[PDB]
């Protein structure tokens, strides 16, 4: 019972229940639990998770030596997660030498030689999407968000992968679309007061990954795996590295799996928040459809130096991000006793980042609630401290994926500004309530109407 | 997740944590939280003890109902109690047809004609423990009540076994006193909230009982079973039936444990407890002691016939077990569904009595604070309801071994009042401020002073 740990070391925070700690406090959510710690401690402060204290940091030099500095020495891996059964391979789950080593031999198939070489492909889905939007534009139905942008990210993430050409929104029935889309509960919030049971979970073969699925993605990964014209995606620029060196014919599936995982609802939920925002600011949706048009004049189709070239495209994706940062947290895992920017930090305690609060903190931010996407532009560009505004992580164990990501949803964005407008209905839920849950979702699906250009 | 029980059947209580229940309010005692749910919800309420729901009732048909009437049929067995290893067989813990099974191969054993040849037998200890007492009081020291009466009542209850005739306070070091004598905190705290842990604990043979001591008192009665003059005792009276019916040679091993967990700590703790009434009320003890010249004079030693004579000795004893009931509760499992006086008790709630609280509820006692002998006299024995008083319990499964209890104790306090005073000492809790813990005991030991008459 080591409830009085953050007592002992002088750091203020609520009061722990026995055995639960403070998981009641969770009853608003990790954001509303965040902004209040926030506003009450300060700079610094801790909590339990359980049995699990966790010390939040918010000082920007306190957060790049977690980050960034004794990053390998002492902040590599992320607080345990299980069960995983097979899946403990995958980057984002792995932990030391196993991480840095699968770090390494994915760091390549994330270059902008490789992603300007997968322009070609992940363009040929947006008219696909263009063509499944206009079939509510002229049924003069409200659109749901996350169901077309969900089958564009789920068509994008598996062309990238070998891949496999479907249309998912049209195509619902394909034993590969709902096969994989399957993607505080009554299990997870039981395995954080009973963090002793996760052991018991994995020698009875329970996994947060219902492999029911997972076997059969093992062996339609390996019935695609060996059994011209093969070019730049994720599995071929892993499978070159298949023939601490070497990938196993598991590992490489489960690093399959999670870009899966990482790719769909990440991708598909900004897209959700970014149409949100164009819709009650219907002023940024109109000097942004007026960018697009300049940059890219006829409705010309987007590439690689053209993405690059909208500044204002990357002022509203950078904005969006802010107000809704999927990420929420960002944590580390202590491995020894080190004493950083002053305070020491006893070995084993999970340092935690609060990322949603830190993005609408008044000390650095103007009108925080407000979207102002004009925040990011050249002139305000330096008044953001890079290590407050962190939606993508940072340091060594960063987003892995960051590049591919803003290319993804930004060609999303521009062909479909280029086509439809946006303007609020009914149902819309204004002012969004974000999801009390356990993930920054919509409360409610964003249900917005849909018009033609 | 069965919280919501108490809410269905509109029967208040307090609000229950998740996981937890009401096991915080506990921080009080068991006492504390019986009196103040009995003057906030008057008659019956509920609360959870982790998962458990506990309906508590306080009118007295339906309490004999619940004890006496539908007892066989529904109020059998007390609530699980784990983990117990090979003493599951123990009478106070076993349930159903084992129960009842040994409920009646053990009842001729405390039979008025059994504890009438038991007389001279306890009797010879009292001297004993007068000469162990006679130390203190030429010495000039207090002396600790829980010492030389637990000496008294291991030497009662071992010689009632077999038995075996040693001097426990002048002997601690024979291999049969310290072996026995290991006779709210973390771990029942834990098994409470975690009730599922509990067949994980029997699998790996870990025991309430540390059975470092078990097995040893299994093969030292497994010597002492067979291995003229023969007379009466427990292990005798229970080895004849040795040679639904006959009692495994394990079965009668653990009754001869469960009765040392019986009279050893209940009969010493009481006994702790009348000499402090009697120090604190030093009108009460000159009178006991007048009585007892009376019916024994020339300070004559004690007879069967003359304890039942004396009255004002059982007014003592029964006014000290009301203001300190050492059961306090009194509990049930509800086996089916049953509409009892009124109100329906679902299939597999736990119904308990709160004893201490009533034996304290001004509705039915004057003064319930003060220490009244004269509370249990003939003018006064009719205005007692015979099912508010129960320190032994009521009907079918109460205190097997009451008129063994309270010969023994009477015993104890003739031949100790006939030689002995007391006046109370400095060290002296006054008002005895009772133990917070998880059983009813004195919070520091009652340390009284010892003169000779
Ligand atoms: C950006 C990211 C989604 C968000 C992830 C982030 C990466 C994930 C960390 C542990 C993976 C665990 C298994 C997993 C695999 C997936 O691939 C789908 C999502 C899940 C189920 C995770 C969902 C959140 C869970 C349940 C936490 O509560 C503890 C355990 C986490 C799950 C680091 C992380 C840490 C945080 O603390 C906030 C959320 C983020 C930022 C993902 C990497 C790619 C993906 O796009
Ligand atoms: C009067 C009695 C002592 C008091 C007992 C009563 C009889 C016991 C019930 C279950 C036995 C469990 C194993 C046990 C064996 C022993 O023999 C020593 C004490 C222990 C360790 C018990 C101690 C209290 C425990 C831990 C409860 O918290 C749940 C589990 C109980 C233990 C019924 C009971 C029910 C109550 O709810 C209040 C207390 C009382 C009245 C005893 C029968 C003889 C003995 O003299
Ligand atoms: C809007 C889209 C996305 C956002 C906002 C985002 C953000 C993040 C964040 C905040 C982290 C954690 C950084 C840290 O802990 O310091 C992370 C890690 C990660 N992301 Fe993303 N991500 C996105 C899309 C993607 C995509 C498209 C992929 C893969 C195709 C991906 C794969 C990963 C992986 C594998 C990790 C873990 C890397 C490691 O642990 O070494 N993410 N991402
Ligand atoms: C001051 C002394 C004692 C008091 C106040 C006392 C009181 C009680 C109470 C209240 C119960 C529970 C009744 C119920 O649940 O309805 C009980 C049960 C029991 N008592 Fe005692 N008791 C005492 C001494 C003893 C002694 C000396 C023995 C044995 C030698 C003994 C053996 C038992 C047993 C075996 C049970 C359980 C019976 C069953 O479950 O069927 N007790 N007692």
């Amino acid at each position: 019972h080591s409830h009085g740990l953050f007592k002992k070391l002088g750091i203020p925070g609520p009061t722990p229940l026995p055995f639960l700690g403070n998981i009641l406090s969770y009853h608003k959510g990790f954001c509303m639990f965040d902004m209040e710690c926030h506003k009450k401690y300060g700079k610094v402060w801790g909590f339990y998770d359980g049995q699990q204290p966790v010390l939040a940091i918010t000082d920007p030099d306190m957060i790049k030596t977690v980050l960034v500095k004794e990053c390998y020495s002492v902040f590599t891996n992320r607080r345990p997660f299980g069960p995983v059964g097979f899946m403990k391979s995958a980057i984002s789950i792995a932990e030391d030498e196993e991480w840095k080593r699968l770090r390494s031999l994915l760091s390549p198939t994330f270059t902008s030689g490789k992603l300007k070489e997968m322009v070609p492909i992940i363009a040929q889905y947006g008219d696909v999407l263009v063509r499944n939007l206009r079939r509510e534009a002229e049924t003069g139905k409200p659109v749901t968000l996350k169901d077309v942008f969900g089958a564009y990210s789920m068509d994008v993430i598996t062309s990238t992968s070998f891949g496999v050409n479907i249309d998912s929104l049209n195509n619902p029935q394909d034993p590969f679309v709902e096969n994989t889309k399957k993607l505080l509960d009554p299990f997870f919030l039981s395995i954080t007061v009973f963090p002793f049971l996760i052991p018991i979970l994995e020698v009875l073969n329970i996994c947060v990954f219902p492999r029911e699925v997972t076997n059969f993605l093992r062996k339609s990964v390996k019935r695609m795996k060996e059994s011209q014209k093969h070019r730049v995606d994720f599995l071929q620029l892993m499978i070159d590295s298949q023939n601490h060196k070497a990938l196993s014919d598991l590992e490489l599936v489960a690093q399959s799996i999670i870009f899966i995982f990482a790719g769909y609802e990440t991708t598909s939920s900004v897209l959700s928040f970014i149409m949100y925002e164009l819709a009650t600011h219907p002023d940024v949706q109109q000097k942004l459809q007026e960018e697009i048009d300049a940059v890219l004049p006829n409705k010309a189709p987007p590439t690689y130096d053209t993405v690059l070239q909208m500044e204002y495209l990357d002022m509203v994706v950078n904005e969006t991000l802010r107000l809704f940062p999927i990420a929420m947290r960002l944590e580390r895992v202590c491995k020894k006793d080190v004493e950083i920017n002053g305070m020491f930090i006893p070995k084993g305690v999970v340092v935690m980042i609060p990322s949603y609060a830190l993005h609408r903190d008044p000390k650095y931010w103007t009108e925080p609630e407000k979207f102002l996407p004009e925040r990011f532009s050249k002139k305000n560009k330096d008044n953001i401290d890079p290590y407050i505004y962190t939606p993508f992580g940072s340091g060594p164990r960063n987003c892995i994926g960051m590049r591919f990501a803003l290319m993804n949803m930004k060609l999303a964005l521009i062909r479909v500004l280029q086509n439809f407008s946006f303007k609020p209905c009914k149902e819309t839920q204004i002012p969004l309530k974000l999801s009390l849950g356990g993930l920054l979702q919509p409360e409610k699906p964003v249900v917005l109407k849909v018009e033609s250009r």
